[PDB]
């Protein structure tokens, strides 16, 4: 029983000893089992998968076969009845930053990655899923339930295709199907530079022996680089715009040019890489190429990590921080550092904290320009807005000092997501995230709502009063037995978003204990973990003590006026510093003399 392994997908398992550097795909972290934590692995199991027919099909797909004696609402019901709200006023967070929401997406996208089957090169599978919505193999539509509007203007469904697995892509049958994580479970900036060496390479400025990142040679923000273009077809971003024909970037991951303000984030990383090639360079002439791309890489991820754990975890776990992730304690080989399924979903809590608007700021933090503030769903895949409308610090100044959504349990989801969303190769603004989440959930067949409350150690409501007692809230509670007849059916996504938010943090109990072991997990499991004995050096790691958002910010950008804590709500003047008062990175201690 349980014989250990399907192998087929990693194959190569070779690995030098000695090195100083991660591997571009994770694997050697972990010296016993070296592809632990590597890209293109299964996402762990924290608990066995639950499937219809407790395989490979999910739950919500044979009509007449019920979960725990019930059907399952679609998604999309769910989606409107529970997600949806008009009224955008009042639902702003004053006390998180616009920066705050989109670090977590960054983090998120350096964790993990479980992109769709693909059996749609030169197919009609594909638009035969678009066009008449009928479900197979891997096209699992998301139907429209009987008084919704999208029926009048869209057809009968969404479409929706499953996510990728290991072993095979189309037929395997013997053991349950486990998806795909395509990016690195470390954080180790994967989303700069890439999770295979193909992309990691292309990347690469490899015409000098600088150890620099390839920037855009066509565009640039007044002086400051751009990532390149990804020249490939058809690109969903001079799909949006057919005139201003603006190609979508290249960055170490697929996703970079979704939304304008990753996009930004993801320009300001690609930055701090080679403003660090180049004052490694000065301090160390001799240095090749390599050495200077490894140690700017290796600086850049302890970056990522120092701001997640110190600044940005604190705020979204709040009391229950300390729980989970006590004071570092060092390598402990013996810890799983794979990202776990459920994690993907759970960190999907970041997408009721996105707003309706995003603005460009002048450098008096006032409106740039006549249409300074923009609606969120005309910057899906924009990367014009930046090219041929103002770089990026506008909108790094909207960043700044505008605020997340506060997520709010009558307002859930904006609508911009909701109703508005646009994916590639699809060609309307007319898509539901909140949608998309729930038919994801299922298909990577996830355990129900007290599946997971049973194993963070909290109670499983079984009634009404029951759920209301939990979520703090009759009518939400009411709804969702209305939709479910069971806790025991709620999907986690929806489930674990309902639940209040535990004092300081923005993420209810049960998300808590999830994220938190999470973390705790790819943290301690990290033999290239930042403060790792051994790692860096002792002085390096004081000078690393110093990095905040501000100064990434004020040494990649023509700003001069930031906050000190960037994720909290900062308003200007007030709450805002010139740079100078502001701790930069002393790279003295990289400087190695050895004559
Ligand atoms: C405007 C901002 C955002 C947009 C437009 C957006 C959109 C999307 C879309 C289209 C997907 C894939 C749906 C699927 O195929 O299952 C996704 C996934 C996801 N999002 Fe977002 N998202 C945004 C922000 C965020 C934020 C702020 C967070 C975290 C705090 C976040 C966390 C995730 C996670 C974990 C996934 C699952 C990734 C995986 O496949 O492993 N997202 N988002
Ligand atoms: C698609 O992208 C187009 C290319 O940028 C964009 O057109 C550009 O945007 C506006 C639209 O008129 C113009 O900017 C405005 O502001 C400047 C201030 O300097 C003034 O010249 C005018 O008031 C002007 O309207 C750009 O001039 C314009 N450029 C071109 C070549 O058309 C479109 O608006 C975008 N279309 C969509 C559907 O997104
Ligand atoms: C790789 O780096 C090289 C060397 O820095 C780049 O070539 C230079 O680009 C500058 C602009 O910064 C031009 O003035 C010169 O043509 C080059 N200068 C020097 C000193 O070499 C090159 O653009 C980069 N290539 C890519 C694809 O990013
Ligand atoms: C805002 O959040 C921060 C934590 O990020 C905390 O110090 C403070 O108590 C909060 N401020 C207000 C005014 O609510
Ligand atoms: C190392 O990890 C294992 C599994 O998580 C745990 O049982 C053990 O207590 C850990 N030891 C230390 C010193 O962290
Ligand atoms: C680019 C793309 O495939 N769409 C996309 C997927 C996930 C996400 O978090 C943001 C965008
Ligand atoms: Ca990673």
């Amino acid at each position: 029983s349980w014989e250990v392994g399907c192998g087929a997908p990693v194959p190569l398992v070779k690995c030098d000893e000695n090195s100083p550097y991660r591997t571009i795909t994770g694997d050697c972290n972990n010296r016993r089992s070296p592809a632990l934590g590597a890209a293109n692995r299964a996402l762990a199991r924290w608990l066995p998968a639950e499937y219809e027919d407790g395989l490979a099909l999910p739950f919500g797909w044979t009509q007449r076969k019920t979960r725990n004696g019930f059907r399952v609402p679609l998604a999309r019901e769910v989606s409107n009845k529970i997600v949806g709200y008009l009224d955008e006023e009042g639902v702003l967070d004053q006390n998180r930053s616009l920066l705050f929401m989109q670090w977590g997406q960054i983090v998120d996208h350096d964790l993990d990655f479980a992109p769709e089957t693909e059996l749609g090169s030169n197919e009609h599978s594909k638009t035969q899923c678009e066009e008449y919505c009928i479900q197979g193999d891997n096209c699992f539509p998301i139907m429209f339930p009987k008084n919704d509007p999208k029926l009048k203007t869209q057809g009968k469904c969404m479409p929706f295709f499953r996510a990728g697995f290991v072993c095979p892509t189309p037929p395997y049958q013997s053991l349950a199907r486990e998806q795909i994580n395509a990016v690195t479970s470390f954080l180790d900036a994967s989303l700069v530079y890439g999770s295979e060496p193909s992309l990691a390479s292309r990347l690469r400025n490899l015409s000098s022996p600088l150890g620099l990142m390839a920037v855009n040679q066509e565009a640039w923000d007044h002086g400051l680089a751009y990532l390149p273009f990804n020249n490939k077809k058809p690109s969903p971003c001079e799909f949006i715009n057919t005139t201003a024909r603006v190609p979508c970037f290249l960055a170490g991951d697929f996703r970079a040019s979704e939304q304008i303000l990753l996009a930004t984030a993801h320009t300001l990383l690609l930055r701090e890489h080679n403003r660090l090639a180049r004052e490694l360079k000065k301090l160390n002439p001799h240095w090749n190429g390599e050495k200077l791309y490894q140690e700017a890489r290796k600086i850049l991820g302890a970056f990522i990590q120092i701001i997640t754990f110190r600044d940005y975890l604190p705020i979204v776990l709040g009391s229950e921080m300390q729980k989970w992730i006590p004071p570092y304690q060092g390598y402990n080989n013996s810890v799983d550092p794979r990202i776990s399924n459920v994690f993907t979903f759970a960190f999907r809590f970041g997408h009721m904290e996105v707003p309706s608007t995003v603005s460009r700021l002048d450098e008096n933090y006032q409106p740039w320009g006549p249409e300074a503030e923009l609606p969120l769903h005309t910057l899906f895949f924009n990367t014009w807005r930046i090219i041929k409308d103002g770089g990026i610090d506008p909108l790094v100044r909207g960043l700044l000092a505008k605020k997340s959504k506060l997520m709010n349990q009558d307002k859930m989801v904006t609508s911009e997501l909701r109703n508005k969303l646009f994916q590639p190769t699809h060609k309307i603004h007319g898509f539901d995230l909140a949608a998309i989440n729930l038919q994801r959930c299922r298909d990577h067949g996830m355990p129900g709502y007290n599946s997971w409350r049973g194993f963070c150690g909290l109670s499983q409501p079984k009634t009404l009063k029951g759920l209301q007692t939990v979520l703090k809230n009759k009518i939400l509670a009411k709804k969702l037995m209305d939709l479910y007849k069971t806790p025991d059916n709620i999907d986690i996504w929806i489930g674990g978003n309902a639940e209040p938010m535990v004092e300081r943090g923005r993420v209810g109990p049960l998300l808590a204990c999830l994220l938190g072991r999470q973390f705790q997990q790819i943290r301690d499991g990290d033999r290239f973990w930042w403060e790792n004995p051994g790692v860096f050096t002792e002085k390096q790691r004081d000078s690393l003590q110093k990095v905040s958002f501000s100064r990434l910010i004020c040494d990649n950008t023509h700003i001069t006026k930031v906050p000190l804590h960037a994720f909290q709500a900062n308003n200007y003047p007030h709450d805002f510093v010139d740079c100078s008062t502001v701790d930069k990175l002393d790279l003295s201690p990289w400087a190695s003399r050895e004559n």
